[PDB]
């Protein structure tokens, strides 16, 4: 865990490194590695830390112990998950319009970046996993399984950001060739307003690159053979767990303060399938779903007021920790059918921290 | 056949998202999506790239074979189109192949444009597992495509930034969100050897490198060949982008399937520098007061300026010295078969076929 913290310099420098061997002239070698340098420290850092922590210690806790060359391998697969975070939020601020990022202007809307290098970064992102992963595990006999995993565990996760992004269009509610011109006014969908769509987008956007991911590659090192049926038993703690980290931060997105989340709520007026949404949607009078067609999905203060105040009257917030208290329930339960007493300690230690990190 | 076999690897592909988790209605939706998002921007364009895949595999040597390379073939063509896509956004494009660009859409948008572009990007390494996993190169083949993508990348970021503030002692300013910069030329960066740079990184190892290289893992070679190869490819991808520079400002936006915007986007190009080599100090400071502005007047006095100093003769005769550069590299290749692909591939490669 204080290897993990330390080496990330080595991983973030490895890769620099790399770039460093390319066929440039010096000056634009040196103006490549400080641009790069800092959208690794910039996007990768100032989190919590929860995906690379939960691989350091999966790692632990499978295996009887670990040199430093087995750790070496292990921080930067938890590096790599950190990266793969970094890319994915540098591009849901692009798709959410994000403001604030764990405390600082979101990369995008930076005037030395702006939304032309943010693509082209998330790219980079992106591509450095592989190239780490090639350099501290190209001999290992899990590497072709482990970015294996990446690489499915990412599809899920923009099959996801898809659905987030256009499960209330037209779309869906033929596509349009022809039309560069005429905007659609973000509505809401009442035929999508339902558990099971959320769920659907829930699991792939956050569940398989945030608790499936980390946990297959610790397990996938220690050497746990793919074949093992506790990897289908960590699937369905992952989708579980991805749902309820998800929900906590859908109620975030009203309830929390900006200043200790990172970031600015945006999912009413960004018009979101949201759990506070659909809970409110089970529980609210006839009338108040006209006012939430009205009033949802529109950057205007008095339309975000009127669902606020729809989720202070519906009681969302203890309708929330209701959930959290059931859900963590259910969590648990499942946790202790593993039949793997280190994993399960594990586990039981991220539920605890998953809010807070540490 | 190549163009026969498209659908197979798209509906193989959108075969493994239909796997997925998710309700029946919602399969249908992003089956729909996805087919269109594959077809817009697979489909159009001369498909050298995966023309190459196809050609050097036979020359270098059945259906199953065949199975194999155009898979590859089809994923430097998904490549291609993953990387258009970011390129629009990053470009201000208007047209791809006399199409609107994927980002304008009003059903699409640059949010979902950006998750495509990574869809697209995914995509290809799924189905080279699908068709090579099996294969003794296929950790060969993954490591060629993403040394090459990471490589354009590197290539597109100097190519967008060149002339920017940040590369002009100081640090990119994180507290700059509201005060947007005004782009200038940095006349520092009007060179040739740093034009070589940025072109080689985003156009030649995508273009050329990785195709070859991706017919010769497949047909066998282990070998000396493969760096004789990356200096033709770079030789191929500096010409290759001299000429889309120049078609930028001397094409016709009906035959080149999109709409010139170098000038204004204040890019590093072959007639920027070649005008700069050849002009007065006034035409300088000319061009320095009009390039990199969305405005009329400013492109039409760098265009002018192209005009003046006959940049469409100045690029016939590189055009000339260049593709005999290529072919004296070519053979040196001692390798009869791709010698053949590459000959040829040179004659065909502005029109394509
Ligand atoms: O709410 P989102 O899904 O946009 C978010 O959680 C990011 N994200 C992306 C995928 N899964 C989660 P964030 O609220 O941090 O902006
Ligand atoms: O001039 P570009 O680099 O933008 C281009 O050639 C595309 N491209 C992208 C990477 N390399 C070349 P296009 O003129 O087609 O828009
Ligand atoms: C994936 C979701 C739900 C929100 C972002 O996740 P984290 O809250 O784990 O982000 P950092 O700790 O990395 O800032
Ligand atoms: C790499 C360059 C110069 C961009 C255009 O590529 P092509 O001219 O190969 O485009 P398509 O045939 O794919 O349309
Ligand atoms: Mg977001
Ligand atoms: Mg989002
Ligand atoms: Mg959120
Ligand atoms: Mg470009
Ligand atoms: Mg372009
Ligand atoms: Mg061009």
């Amino acid at each position: 865990l204080a290897f993990f913290r330390n080496m990330y310099d080595k991983y973030r420098d490895a890769f620099l490194s790399h770039l460093n061997e390319y066929s440039l002239e010096e000056e634009i070698k040196e103006h490549i590695s400080k641009y790069y340098k800092l959208l690794f420290d910039y996007n990768c850092l100032g989190g919590k830390n929860n995906r690379g922590i939960l691989v350091i210690l999966i790692y632990e806790y499978v295996k009887n112990r670990i040199n430093s060359s087995e750790w070496e391998k292990a921080a930067c697969l938890a590096w790599c998950i950190e990266i793969l975070q970094a890319a994915f939020l540098v591009a849901d601020d692009i798709m959410d319009k994000g403001e604030m990022r764990r405390n600082k202007y979101c990369w995008y809307l930076l005037k030395d970046v702006e939304t032309k290098n943010a693509v082209n970064d998330v790219l980079l992102l992106y591509n450095s996993i592989y190239k780490l992963i090639e350099i501290y595990l190209r001999n290992e006999s899990c590497y072709v399984d482990v970015i294996a995993t990446f690489r499915d565990a990412t599809l899920k996760t923009i099959i996801g950001q898809h659905l987030d992004t256009n499960i209330f269009s037209d779309k869906y509610s033929e596509i349009d060739v022809n039309n560069i011109n005429v905007p659609e006014q973000p509505v809401i969908d009442i035929n999508m307003i339902n558990f099971g769509v959320y769920k659907n987008i829930v699991i792939h956007k956050t569940a398989y690159y945030s608790f499936f991911l980390p946990i297959v590659c610790g397990m996938l090192l220690a050497g746990i053979a793919v074949d093992n049926l506790i990897y289908k038993k960590i699937e369905d703690i992952s989708m579980l767990m991805g749902e309820y980290f998800q929900i906590h931060d859908d109620y975030l997105d009203i309830f929390g303060d900006s200043t200790k989340t990172g970031k600015v709520g945006s999912d009413i007026q960004n018009n979101k399938l949201t759990w506070p949404l659909i809970k409110t949607f089970e529980l609210c009078s006839e009338p108040d779903k006209i006012k939430i067609v009205k009033n949802y999905g529109k950057n205007n203060l008095a339309c975000v007021k009127v669902i606020d105040s729809l989720y202070e009257q519906y009681k969302i917030r203890k309708h929330y920790e209701s959930y959290e208290k059931a859900q963590k329930a259910k969590i648990l339960s499942a946790i202790n059918e593993l039949h793997h007493e280190g994993i399960e300690y594990v586990l039981k230690y991220l539920l605890e921290i998953l809010f807070t990190g540490v």
